[PDB]
């Protein structure tokens, strides 16, 4: 009898966003992947990590990162900073499934919310902080 009290969301979230990485790897192999990686490492989760449409940001050199699932948005922030060595000044924003995700939850929480159906989570970055613009 108790309601599901639906969570807002922004009004640009979308599921599925189009990401290069999912052109270029068909679906049924990468979640095969993503199914193997799971049980491999548990405790890590399986990111991909790509460019926004229209960034104007460095290219990262690797998009696929396997990461400890207790660690924060904020500090995976850092690692991507200094991975493509932005400068102090530089700013970087992070979004999934079209929204900023909170800078203190952790990679495990964002993915266990926000995974795709191929058991990977989709981090898209860029120096705006709307997605696309």
């Amino acid at each position: 009898a108790e309601f599901v009290e639906v969570e807002p969301e922004a009004k640009q979230e979308i599921g599925s966003m189009k990401f290069v990485y999912k052109e270029e790897h068909p679906f049924e192999k990468r979640r095969s992947e993503g199914e193997k990686i799971r049980k491999k490492y548990p405790d890590r989760v399986p990111v991909i990590v790509e460019k926004a449409p229209k960034a104007r940001i460095g290219d990262l050199d690797k998009k696929k990162y396997l990461v400890p699932s207790d660690l924060t948005v904020g500090q995976f922030y850092f690692l991507i900073r200094k991975r493509i060595h932005l400068r102090a000044e530089d700013a970087l924003f992070f979004f999934v499934n079209n929204v900023i995700p909170p800078t203190s939850a952790t990679m495990g929480q964002l993915y266990q919310e926000h995974h795709e159906e191929d058991f990977f989570l989709y981090i898209a970055y860029s120096d705006e902080s709307v997605y696309g613009l």
